């Protein structure tokens, strides 16, 4: 680390392989040349498309992603054409009779699985000399590949956590104010406990400082735990204003406070670590950006988790039908009641136009350490623009009415496999010296580790075992 990072135009090219391989898998599956029953060929193809391709893209072919993105796509298209040439239900009454329910979407499963796979690879890949130094994290100002996961995980959690509000809306009795706090504590208990355990153990660890990231005591597992508890209190205010109008206000207030004078920056950068507040400045101050990211994720998760469009679902959680509203509908309810793709396109366009003008006037640059406005804009725009393609692929190929096994397996056992991967890298880091390894040895070690994780994950999934911590 310690070097200025790369650019966005390289990060996009490096990370597009996750969507390219998904499209290739869909094409190959629809080519109909594969045998119907499960076999070794299916597992080999799945493992080569999911795990190995990302490993090659991150490490060896990092200097030529455009050449890698075609050798996977073209043969599958040729096979699809060959199969198509060689080869010899939706009802409106159902939609009328259907009520409002939650549904499990496949592209969300793929989007969650790919991020976990990439995180699991890149956690260990950073300790070897074959991993380019441009992708390592940067201190204060700068952009890199490893500064995006921290925002992406918060965005994904915000997207998912809206189904609780959608479900509780159908309830005929309002839960008490003290009951939601208990629910939030129950949801965040394991993360809070694992975060607190590190404070009691750092003294025994006596590892490197790394204080400048979050502080002496603060941690990411506390930031993830405290968000729902704080956002519980916000609902009475949202009774009067839309949810996004709170994120906008918070972002504007924080940016005005940062750009008003240089005193705040001087305190944040040069102040001595004397008292508790001075020893955890960054962890406390990045909360005002993480809250905005979480709120925007929650707002985005309103029109994706349903099974049919409802009334005013672009900005409000609602279950009212639009069939009765279709009689002499106004010009507002016609535009603010959309299918998932229509909402995603509108929000992507608005955020692109806002960011393209914000980036031309901000004197400073992106900074994860403080989580200022440009970082949030970049994090949100990237995720919206990837979800748009992920959703469009399903509509083009027509499967909205399962996905590769290695994606579902890693999606169904997230936290446990994350901890297992962390322990594995911790073991390899002490079983050998990494910085003095030859490239072939490094590649073999990475391949063996990937195979071990994949085998364990699939074995847990087949036998129907789900571990909740
Ligand atoms: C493509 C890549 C793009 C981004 C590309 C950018 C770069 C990407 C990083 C790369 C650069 C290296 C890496 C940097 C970053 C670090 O180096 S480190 C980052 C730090 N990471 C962490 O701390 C891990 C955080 N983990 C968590 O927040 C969570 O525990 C997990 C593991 C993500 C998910 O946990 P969980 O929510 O308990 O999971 P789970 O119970 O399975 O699901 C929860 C809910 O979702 C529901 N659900 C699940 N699937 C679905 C579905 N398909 N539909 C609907 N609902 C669903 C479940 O039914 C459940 O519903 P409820 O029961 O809540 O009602």
């Amino acid at each position: 680390t310690g070097l200025n990072g790369g650019s966005i135009t390289e990060i996009n090219a490096v990370t597009s392989i996750a969507l390219v391989t998904y499209i290739s898998w869909n094409l190959l599956k629809n080519s109909n040349l594969m045998p119907p029953g499960i076999s070794s060929v299916q597992y080999i193809i799945d493992f080569a498309l999911n795990w190995v391709a990302l490993l090659l893209s991150i490490t060896i072919y990092a200097s030529e992603p455009y050449l890698l993105n075609t050798l996977i796509l073209l043969p599958c298209l040729l096979a699809f054409i060959y199969g198509k040439f060689t080869s010899s239900i939706y009802n409106k009454k159902k939609m009328i009779t259907q009520r409002f329910q939650l549904e499990k979407k496949p592209y969300i499963t793929a989007y969650r699985g790919g991020m976990l796979i990439l995180t699991a690879i890149a956690i260990l890949a950073v300790d070897f000399p074959i991993f380019p130094r441009r992708f390592a994290k940067v201190e204060t100002w700068g952009t890199s590949l490893m500064d995006l996961g921290v925002g992406s995980f918060v965005f994904s959690n915000g997207i998912v956590s809206s189904r609780a509000l959608l479900k509780n809306l159908s309830l005929k009795s309002k839960p008490s104010f003290l009951k939601n706090a208990f629910n939030a504590l129950k949801s965040g208990g394991t993360l809070l406990f694992l975060g607190l355990l590190r404070l009691f153990f750092v003294k025994n660890l006596e590892y490197q400082e790394h204080v400048t990231e979050y502080g002496v005591h603060w941690n990411f597992f506390i930031t993830l735990s405290l968000l729902p508890l704080v956002l519980t209190f916000i609902d009475p205010v949202t009774r009067m204003v839309p949810r996004c109008s709170i994120a906008i206000f918070i972002s504007c207030i924080y940016e005005w406070l940062l750009l008003k004078d240089d005193r705040t920056l001087n305190f944040l950068i040069l102040a001595d670590r004397n008292c508790f507040f001075s020893a955890n400045r960054e962890g406390i101050f990045s909360f005002l950006g993480y809250c905005s990211i979480f709120l925007w994720g929650q707002n985005t998760g309103f029109y994706l988790l349903g099974n049919k469009p409802t009334l005013n679902n672009l900005y409000k959680p609602s279950t009212q039908d639009v069939v009765a509203a279709s009689k002499k509908s106004s010009t507002w309810d016609y535009w603010t009641s959309v299918t998932p793709l229509s909402g995603l396109c509108i929000w992507s366009t608005i955020f692109l136009v806002i960011s393209q003008l914000v980036f031309q006037y901000h004197p400073y640059s992106v900074s994860r350490r403080f989580a200022n406005l440009p970082y949030t804009l970049w994090v949100i725009t990237y995720n919206l623009l990837f979800l748009t393609g992920y959703c469009l692929t399903d509509k083009i190929f027509g499967n909205s009415s399962k996905v590769a096994e290695c994606l579902e397996s890693i999606n169904s056992n997230g936290l446990f496999l994350f901890l297992l991967a962390n322990v594995s890298t911790g073991l390899v880091n002490m079983s050998m010296v990494t910085i003095d390894s030859s490239p072939l040895k490094s590649f073999l070690v990475l391949l063996a580790y990937c195979s071990f994780i994949a085998v364990i994950s699939v074995f847990l999934y087949r036998k129907r075992i789900f571990i909740k911590l």
